[PDB]
């Protein structure tokens, strides 16, 4: 019911079946902003995991916005691991 340039987005970690809360950001937070916080919350390193949207891979290096990534406040992301033992 609650729509805004604020939105929230949850997070969720593929390698451990852990869930991380919708945090609060904004379409115009950058990605690179988005990943800054996921380093310092969720543990997240751009050299030994990945950002996920829409099973696909978010570039750590696109300085793009959440708004031109097409985020929402009913979108999941997901961290996924680089590497792999199997």
């Amino acid at each position: 019911h609650i729509e805004g340039r604020h939105m929230d987005l949850t997070i969720s970690n593929e390698l451990t079946g852990e869930i991380y809360g919708p945090i609060e950001v904004s379409e115009d937070m950058a990605l690179t902003d988005l990943i800054a916080l996921l380093q310092a919350d969720c543990g997240f390193d751009k050299t030994k995991h990945d950002l996920y949207y829409n099973m696909d891979i978010l570039d750590s290096n696109r300085t793009q916005s959440l708004k031109e990534l097409g985020l929402k406040t009913d979108d999941l992301l997901l961290i996924r691991g680089k590497i792999s033992n199997s």
